[PDB]
């Protein structure tokens, strides 16, 4: 089984930039800007990563440069939009079947 | 549970553009050269698509206009990576994970 069918999107907006590790904000839409928390896992287009903070309705992520080059996560660009997912670590109903 | 982490990366190098459909094909590195096949699904970053053929070690894969705006597939332009990942319809030993 796989999809990778994105149930939202996301706007690019703010890039933050250290020298430790690289962060990027993109804006919720109104649909993923309810439940979204910070350290949630988003996958964009499909590569999780953890949110580093909420700007209101937008949401920064991590990403290391290196990682970024790893992955096409560097292809980002502000200005542009992404697939986003909400992804968590373990959840009330896990019960499978 | 959830990884969206891809096995490997595929180089945008042409674009096919159809009326009907757009099409994108991308050029396959050396461990995603060997097994991947037409009609195959591909994710690009997590976003699941099928091979529309193989141009050698390149490959185009079908992608709607229109699904093209909804997704975030659209932000891909040629010069750029992908994170690519196999996708199997079925499989002999799938075992579950
Ligand atoms: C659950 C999970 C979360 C991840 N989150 C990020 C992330 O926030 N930023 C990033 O650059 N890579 C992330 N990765 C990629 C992964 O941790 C690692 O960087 C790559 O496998 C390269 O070693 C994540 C991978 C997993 C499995
Ligand atoms: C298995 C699978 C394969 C898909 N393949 C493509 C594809 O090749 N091109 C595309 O634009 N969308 C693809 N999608 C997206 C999906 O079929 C549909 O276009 C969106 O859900 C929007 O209706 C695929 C979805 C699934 C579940």
């Amino acid at each position: 089984m796989f999809t990778g069918i994105v149930q939202g999107t996301a706007k690019l907006v703010s890039i933050d930039e250290k020298p430790n590790f690289r962060t990027h904000v993109v804006e919720l839409p109104d649909h993923m800007l309810d439940g979204l928390e910070t350290g949630a896992s988003v996958a964009h287009n499909g590569c999780c990563l953890t949110v580093t903070e909420i700007n209101g309705n937008h949401v920064s992520f991590d990403l290391m440069k290196e990682t970024l080059r790893i992955t096409n996560l560097g292809d980002l660009k502000v200005g542009d939009w992404v697939n986003v997912e909400r992804a968590a670590k373990f959840s009330d109903e896990i019960g499978g079947h």
